[PDB]
């Protein structure tokens, strides 16, 4: 009943990126440059189909440094993970929610079985609880 | 002596990103959010191997909007392309250089066999003309 670490996620498909700066309500703790990646199964949900079991989205969050008005990636703060399993993750709408401190497998951040994540992600019920959209 | 449009580059390996904002010496023309992509042959050279002919690196440049302490991805401005060929492109260090306005195959921007591109990239002779470094 626990989200698997997504080995190899960095070689997956880059869906989009976004910068959250100090002052944004999500500053704590999602401030930084983030990138979104999807495995093959997730791409099919993003492309319009149903999300099948085994679908995985990753939120890869980096700290950054203003240097002469360029934003430069520094150290990874965390990764957030959504793993699709309609049965096993029934409780949180078919996705399991987990965090890994610094992207390391041994550093789970979620302490409430994922209801905090789901609390906010539920507003996107219309789109299967995913906020990101494929762009070209 | 003509660089191919790199079809399907969006499904390649995401190397890194960087934001260049108003003030920085490079806003004109490189202002915005950029992402770097590499095909298989380029990874070998990024990893510390040599670059095989057929290695391609892409710079994907997006405009951005300020949205409540977030920078959000807008329109693609252009892609820049480096295509590895030591014989075909010996005039510019064995890489071809080209740009496509708004990433469209028909909007070739480069008019000087890529000398303009190459005079800045030559600062990086020692890294074989590539500024990007792999990260985790
Ligand atoms: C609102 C207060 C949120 C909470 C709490 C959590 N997330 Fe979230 N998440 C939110 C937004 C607005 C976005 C989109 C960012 C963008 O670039 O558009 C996301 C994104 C993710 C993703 C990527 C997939 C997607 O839905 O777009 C993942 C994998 C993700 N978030 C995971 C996640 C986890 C594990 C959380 C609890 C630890 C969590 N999120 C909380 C908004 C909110
Ligand atoms: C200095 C005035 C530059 C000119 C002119 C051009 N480029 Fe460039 N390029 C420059 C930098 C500092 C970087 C690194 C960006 C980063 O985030 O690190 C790059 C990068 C590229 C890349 C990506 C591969 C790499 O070398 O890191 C490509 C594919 C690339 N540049 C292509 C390119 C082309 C086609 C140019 C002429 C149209 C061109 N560059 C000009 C600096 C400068
Ligand atoms: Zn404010």
């Amino acid at each position: 009943t626990k989200v698997k670490y997504p080995d190899g996620f960095r070689s997956w498909y880059h869906v989009k990126s976004m910068v959250i700066q100090p002052g944004h309500p999500l500053e704590n703790p999602f401030g930084g440059i983030h990138h979104v990646y999807a495995n093959a199964e997730a791409i099919q949900g993003l492309r319009g189909g149903n999300y099948p079991d085994g679908a995985v989205l990753v939120f890869d969050l980096f700290d950054y440094q203003e240097d002469n008005h360029a934003l430069v990636e520094g150290k990874r703060k965390l990764i957030g993970v959504m793993e699709r399993d309609a049965k096993r993750f029934s409780a949180t709408g078919g996705w399991g929610y987990e965090g890994f401190g610094e992207g390391k497998p041994d550093k789970r951040l979620v302490t409430d079985g994922g209801q905090g994540c789901f609390g906010c992600h539920a507003a996107q019920k219309e789109s299967q609880y995913v906020f990101s959209r494929l762009r070209d």
